[PDB]
């Protein structure tokens, strides 16, 4: 493989880079050719075609560009309150553009507050929507105070023939805001084309391959993803995310060959999306026929991969033509703009076995996985190039031997530089030193004062690859003990067929704060003590697909007896509720936290991904 802008394992960009100038460039020799192609299935169950060549794309971006030049000033920050379309993209460029700080976010037509308080977090001047949302984001922004009512621009309403006044716009400086109170993770010009190309890099993308997504482009994953069409000037078609909630088949489609197609095909998904297109996404006898041996690379990361899903995902599609070299369980977070690990591409996804005893005392020590108390880890690939990850001692911040779990902590030039107006926990991120070093050092080949961000994940590197134990916040400490919450969801998912695939979410809250409802349960072996403040485990899942009727007890006793004789804890209280009602993140993920809270205020009892 090889690429212009990476020489002996560097990248290295001419100076002045960012991503305004790579479009540009495709602009000018790939002009006639497709840039981003929307996918539309609002009104058309087929879906229509929305297309856009570099060429317009650019004079989108430039016209954009230079209305924001004239009624912005220069470091304001830009909202995009916009669904999901070509005019987004014209709207996160258009910022990009014009110089000022994009802040990429959502239509406040489909949660509200949360968009209160990210806007409360930077205060934009100006927020970019289309001409049919621009009302209902006036709506949003009247409930807010007169203190500044930011001007909204409708971006689709902004003449082409603007763009002759605009004015081309350094690396350090932040380019973009990726909010995951909110955080806003400072992305700077560098990071971006950096991280896209570390991504380039990894695929071995060719000239004629093609990528295709449904991912949210508020999200981090979402984004990026879309953005690496401005590395090689690759095409890449994109959907809503509801459009794949709905008809999961329709990524499968868009993977698949098309006729003439003679290139590959790039795509990514967290890993609740592996088991939906598993279970949904297969096509019925009724439809043409399906070739997806031109697939070279899905993307399954921004959280645990299930061995399962990953499992039922290939058997499905593999007579369909999917290679088993398709699938790459991958590592990552908004910190690191996006990408930091991935599968490499010739190889099978890569899973072992290890003792949950041990594991719990942040040790990697291999079993078989016919052992009775064997945990599935899933291999998350090879750090990408130029960058670095290691597991560290936060106590010592010494790196740890290979085997042995801690904190990861990442350094490389696609790395942030702090999060929004938060003073102190951007120096606790992102201001670390790596004190000392192993004699292998998976650092070698970084700054030794170089500084050090924290993931807030646990991991180790075991045989050559990086595990991802966990999110460290997210443990479950029980009696002064260790529970990694996706170990003992995973124990209650197979301990009864009444739990759904990928919605269990397993905390702990202190005793005194459990509802009255788990006392009055003598299954619980809980009585109710007003200063009693232990941790006490906790497991919310939601009912199977049609399984409504079936009795409640069995179905806990059973979570229950699985998670004592697997884990060592008792469950004081499992709660089953309807499919949907388990809070969600923003990209789909199990909000662990919010249901903790919906848990305690009685909320639970009484998103666009349903």
């Amino acid at each position: 493989y090889h690429n212009p802008f990476i020489v002996n394992g560097k990248i290295r960009f001419p100076e002045n880079t960012n991503l305004v100038r790579h479009v540009e460039k495709w602009a000018r020799v790939r002009g006639d050719k497709l840039a981003y192609r929307f996918l539309d299935f609002s009104t058309e169950r087929d879906g229509v075609e929305r297309d856009i060549l570099w060429s317009e794309f650019s004079a989108r971006n430039r016209a954009v560009g230079a209305r924001l030049q004239q009624v912005t000033q220069p470091g304001d920050r830009i909202a995009i309150l916009c669904p999901q379309n070509l005019d987004y993209l014209i709207s996160f460029f258009g910022a990009l553009y014009s110089g000022r700080i994009a802040v990429p976010l959502f239509d406040p037509a489909e949660h509200v507050g949360r968009l209160h308080a990210v806007l409360d977090d930077c205060t934009p001047s100006t927020i970019l929507t289309t001409t049919d949302s621009a009302e209902g984001v006036r709506k949003f922004i009247r409930s807010r105070s007169a203190k500044e009512r930011p001007r909204v621009i409708a971006v689709d309403a902004v003449p082409t023939e603007v763009a002759s006044t605009w004015q081309q716009p350094n690396e350090l400086t932040t380019a973009y805001l990726q909010y995951t109170v909110p955080s806003g993770v400072q992305i700077t010009h560098l990071n971006l084309p950096t991280n896209v190309l570390q991504v380039l890099n990894a695929l071995e993308g060719q000239e004629g391959d093609r990528g295709v997504s449904w991912l949210p482009f508020f999200h981090d994953m979402g984004l990026i993803t879309v953005l690496l069409a401005s590395v090689l000037g690759h095409s890449f078609t994109f959907m809503t995310p509801a459009a794949f909630v709905r008809r999961p088949g329709r990524w499968i489609r868009e993977l698949a060959r098309k006729p003439g197609e003679t290139g590959g095909t790039f795509s990514a998904a967290p890993n609740f999306a592996f088991e939906h297109a598993a279970m949904r996404g297969v096509p019925r006898d009724d439809e043409p026929p399906l070739d997806l041996s031109n697939v070279k690379g899905i993307l399954n990361g921004s959280e645990p991969v299930s061995p399962a899903s990953m499992r039922k995902f290939f058997k499905a599609f593999e007579p369909y033509g999917l290679r088993e070299t398709a699938v790459k369980p991958s590592y990552g977070l908004a910190e690191a703009t996006l990408f930091v690990s991935t599968t490499p591409m010739d190889e099978v996804p890569t899973v072992i076995h290890v003792d949950r005893d041990e594991l719990n005392k942040q040790r990697f020590v291999e079993v078989a996985a016919d052992a009775p108390n064997a945990v599935a880890q899933v291999s998350a690939g090879k750090v990408g190039v130029d960058e670095w990850a290691v597991i560290v001692d936060t106590e010592t911040a010494s790196e740890l031997p290979d085997g042995q779990i801690g904190e990861i902590w990442l350094h490389g030039n696609n790395l942030g530089i702090g999060y929004w107006g938060k003073e102190e926990e951007s120096a606790q991120t992102f201001r670390n030193i790596l004190k000392s070093r192993v004699p292998e050092s998976h650092a070698e080949g970084a700054p030794d004062d170089g500084l050090w961000v924290r993931t807030g994940d646990y991991g180790t590197y075991f045989k050559g690859h990086l595990y991802i134990a966990g999110r460290i916040k997210d443990l479950v400490i029980i009696d002064g003990r260790n529970h990694y919450p996706q170990d003992l969801e995973y124990t209650a998912q197979e301990s009864t067929k009444a739990l759904r695939v990928g919605y269990v979410a397993a905390f702990s809250v202190p005793a005194n704060q459990l509802p009255q409802k788990v006392f009055d349960d003598p299954h619980a072996g809980l009585s109710f003590d007003p200063e009693d403040t232990s941790e006490q485990l906790v497991i919310v899942g939601e009912r199977a697909a049609g399984t409504h009727k079936l009795e409640y007890q069995p179905i806990a006793d059973d979570i229950r007896a699985a998670i004592a004789v697997g884990h060592g804890v008792t469950v004081r209280d499992v709660l089953l509720v309807s499919a949907g009602t388990i809070p969600r993140t923003s990209s789909g993920k199990i909000g662990r936290r919010a249901c903790r809270t919906a848990y305690i205020d009685g909320s639970l009892r009484s998103t666009v991904f349903a």
